[PDB]
C-alpha cells in the first residue's frame, strides 16, 4: 500500500511531498482534484514569498513547485477524496469516482475556502482588485484608498489592519450593528483613517482589463445609491476550511477538531490520530500564507519519516 | 524608539523583516552581527526549499533575500546583540560594544550553533561534504555510503534516518559505550545497513575540488590507523542554541525556555512575556529548515504587527 497518502495540492501538500520523498519516503502519493498549486494561483501578483524576488502570479509563482516537488519520486493522484478513515494501523483513502486507496500514514493538505458574495463582478476581479488576504494583497495599496466588506471580527480587524498602511478605509456592512467584539469595533470607530459605511450593501465591483477601479454602493436603509473609488476591496464575509473528507459514514469526523472545524494538531504537525497528520489552512491557528503552508508540510512530512521509521 | 527589533539575520529573521514591514511596521531594525542569511550559506548545494527550482549554493540562495526581505524599509544594524532586558513596557537591547537601543517589540531569532571538532579538513570541506543537516543533505547520498561522527541521540537517530536512503551508514564513535536512549542504540545495532565503527576517532578529512572522498580513522583501543572512502560525512556531537541574550544581569531568563534552553512559543510565536516572540531554530520543536525558520519569521512579524496596533 502507498507509505504516505498527502491530500491536497496546495503549497502544504506540495512541499510535504517534497520533504517525504526527500526523506526516504519510497510511495507517497499527492491527491488533488485539479492541478496543483492551491488558492494563490487565483492572485494576479504576489510579492511575500521569502527568497522570491520577482513578483508574479500566483499561477506562474506556483508553476516551479510542479517539477521540483515531484523530482524526488512524488506520485500524482488526480481525484476529489471523499473520506479518509481509519481501519486498524492504516488508513482508507475513498475518492469521489468509488476508488478506495490504502495508506500507511496520512497527511491533510485540503484548505480551506472564503465565502464568496455573488456580488456582480466579483468572479472577474478576484484576485485582480478583490481580495480576502489583508497580509498579502494590503501593501498593494500602500497610501491608496480600499473598501472592506463584513462586519464580524475579521472584517473589522483588518480595516484596522489596512488603516496601517492605506490612506483610507470604507468598512462597509450591511447592518448598523456588528458582531464583532465591541472592545474591536470601538477602536475602530475611533480611527479616523476608517470611514464607516452602514447601512450600506455592493451592488457590484467595477473595473477593467488591470483589475478593479470603483465599487457600486447602496444605503439600505434610505436606498441611496454611490460609487465609490478604490482599486483594493477585501471581503471579509466568513469563512469555512475544506474538512470534508474528515466525516465518517457515522456522522463522527477522522480526529479532533476545534469548534470551527479545523484540525487540532501538535507543534509536530501530529493530530490525535496515529499516523494522520495535517499542514496548512486546514490545521487550528493557520496564518494562511504560502510559506506557512509549506513549513507546516515540511513539519508533517518529517513526523511522517519518524513515524514509519517505528511502523 | 525602534517598532521591532529583531535579533538575528538568518531566515527567520529576514522573513520577520520582510512581513512587519509589508504589515506596516516604519521602524524595524534587523540585528545581525555579519551578513544576512544564517546557516544555509555554509552549504555548497541547497535544492529543498519549496519554490525555488534552481540547485545553487546557500550563498547564492540568500543573495535575493538581501534585496526582498528590504525592500519595503528593514533597516540592519551590523553589530552582536549581548542582552535583551525588559524596561517597563518596552525593551533594551544592548551590543557587545555597549550600545543600546530601545525597541517596542522584539522578535528573538537567533538560531542554533552545532558543535564543531577542528578535525583537519572540516573547515574546508564544510558544507561541501561535511553536513550537520541530514534532512537537508542526505539526499545527496542516495545509494551512496556516508559516514556519521557522534554517540548521543542525533548522532544515533539520524545514522538511522541516513540508513533509509543511503546504501551503507558507517557511524563512528570514540567509545564502544553510546549515550543515546538505550532503544535507539537497540534500534541501530540492529539495522543491517548501520556499521558500528567504536572506539574510533577521526583525524581527517581528506578530499579535492569536487568535496569529501575519504577520512583518515584511527581505532584509539588498538592505535590501528585506515582510510575510510565516503563521499559524505555528517557530524552530530552536540548542539546548543542560542539563547544568550535572554540571560539578564542578575541571571535570570528573559522568557520561558525548555529544558535545553529552547524558547517556548505558543502557535502565535509568543512567549510568556508581552511583546516579546521568537522564530526559527531558537523556539520549541524548531524543525530546523529555511521553510520552517522563514514561516516562524512571518508569524512573528504578525502578531508583532497585532501587538503593536494595541500598543
Ligand atoms: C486572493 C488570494 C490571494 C493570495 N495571495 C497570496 C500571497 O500573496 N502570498 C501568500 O503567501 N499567500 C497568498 N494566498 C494563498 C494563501 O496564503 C493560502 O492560505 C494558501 O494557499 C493555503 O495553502 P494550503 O496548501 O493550506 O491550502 P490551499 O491553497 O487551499 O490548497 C488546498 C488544495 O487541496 C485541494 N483539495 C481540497 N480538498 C480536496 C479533496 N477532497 N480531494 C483532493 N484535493 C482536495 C484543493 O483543490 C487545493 O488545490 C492567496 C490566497 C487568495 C485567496
Ligand atoms: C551544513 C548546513 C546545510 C544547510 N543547508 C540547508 C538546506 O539545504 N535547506 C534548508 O532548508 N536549510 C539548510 N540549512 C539551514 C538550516 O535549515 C537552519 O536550521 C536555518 O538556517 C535556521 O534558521 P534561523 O534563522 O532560525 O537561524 P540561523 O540560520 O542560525 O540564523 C541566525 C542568525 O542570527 C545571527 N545571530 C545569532 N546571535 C546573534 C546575536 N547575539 N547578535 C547578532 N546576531 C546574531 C547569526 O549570525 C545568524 O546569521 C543548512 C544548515 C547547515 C548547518
Ligand atoms: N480575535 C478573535 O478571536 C477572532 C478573529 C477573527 C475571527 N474570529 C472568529 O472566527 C469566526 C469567523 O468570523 P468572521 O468575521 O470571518 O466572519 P463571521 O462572524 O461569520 O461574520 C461574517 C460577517 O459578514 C457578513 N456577511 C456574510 N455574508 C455576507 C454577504 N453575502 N454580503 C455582505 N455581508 C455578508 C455578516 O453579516 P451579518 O452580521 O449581518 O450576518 C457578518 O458581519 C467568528 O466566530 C469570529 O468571532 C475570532
Ligand atoms: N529524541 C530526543 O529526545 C532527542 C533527540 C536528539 C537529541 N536529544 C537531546 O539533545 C541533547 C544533545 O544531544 P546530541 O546528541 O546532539 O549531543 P550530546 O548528547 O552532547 O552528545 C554528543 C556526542 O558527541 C561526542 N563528541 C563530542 N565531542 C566530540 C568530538 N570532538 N569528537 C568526537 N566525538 C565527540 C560525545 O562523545 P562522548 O559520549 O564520548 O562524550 C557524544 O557521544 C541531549 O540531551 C540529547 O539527549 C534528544
Amino acid at each position: 500500500m502507498i507509505d504516505c497518502a498527502i491530500i491536497g495540492g496546495g503549497p502544504a501538500g506540495l512541499s510535504a511531498g517534497l520533504y517525504a520523498t526527500r526523506g526516504g519516503v519510497k510511495n507517497a502519493v499527492l491527491f488533488e482534484k485539479g492541478m496543483p498549486g492551491g488558492q494563490i494561483t487565483g492572485s494576479s501578483e504576489i510579492e511575500n514569498y521569502p527568497g522570491v524576488k520577482e513578483v508574479v502570479s500566483g499561477l506562474d509563482f506556483m508553476q516551479p513547485w510542479q517539477e521540483q516537488c515531484f523530482r524526488f519520486g512524488l506520485k500524482h493522484e488526480m481525484t476529489a477524496v471523499q473520506r479518509v478513515s481509519k481501519k486498524d494501523s492504516h488508513f482508507v483513502i475513498l475518492a469521489e469516482d468509488g476508488k478506495t486507496f490504502e495508506a500507511k500514514s496520512v497527511i491533510i493538505a485540503t484548505g480551506g475556502s472564503p465565502k464568496r458574495t455573488g456580488i456582480k463582478g466579483e468572479s472577474e476581479y478576484w484576485g485582480k482588485g478583490v481580495s480576502t488576504c489583508a497580509t498579502c494583497d494590503g501593501f498593494f495599496y500602500k497610501n491608496k484608498e480600499v473598501a472592506v466588506l463584513g462586519g464580524g471580527d475579521t472584517a473589522v480587524e483588518e480595516a484596522i489592519y489596512l488603516a496601517n498602511i492605506c490612506k483610507k478605509v470604507y468598512l462597509i456592512h450591511r447592518r448598523d450593528g456588528f458582531r464583532c467584539a465591541p472592545i474591536t469595533l470601538e477602536h475602530a470607530k475611533n480611527n479616523d483613517k476608517i470611514e464607516f459605511l452602514t447601512p450600506y450593501v455592493v451592488e457590484e465591483i467595477k473595473g477593467d482589463a488591470s483589475g478593479v477601479s470603483s465599487l457600486s454602493i447602496k444605503n439600505t436603509a434610505t436606498n441611496e445609491k454611490r460609487e465609490l473609488v478604490v482599486p483594493g476591496f477585501f471581503i471579509f464575509v466568513g469563512y469555512d476550511v475544506n474538512n470534508a473528507v474528515l466525516k465518517q459514514e457515522d456522522n463522527s469526523m477522522l480526529c479532533k477538531c476545534d469548534e470551527y472545524g479545523s484540525i487540532v494538531v501538535d507543534f509536530s504537525m501530529k493530530t490525535n490520530v496515529q499516523g494522520l497528520f495535517a499542514a496548512g489552512d486546514i490545521r487550528i491557528f493557520a496564518p494562511k500564507q504560502v510559506v506557512c503552508a509549506a513549513s507546516d508540510g515540511a513539519t508533517a512530512a518529517l513526523s511522517v519519516i519518524s513515524y514509519l521509521e517505528h511502523h
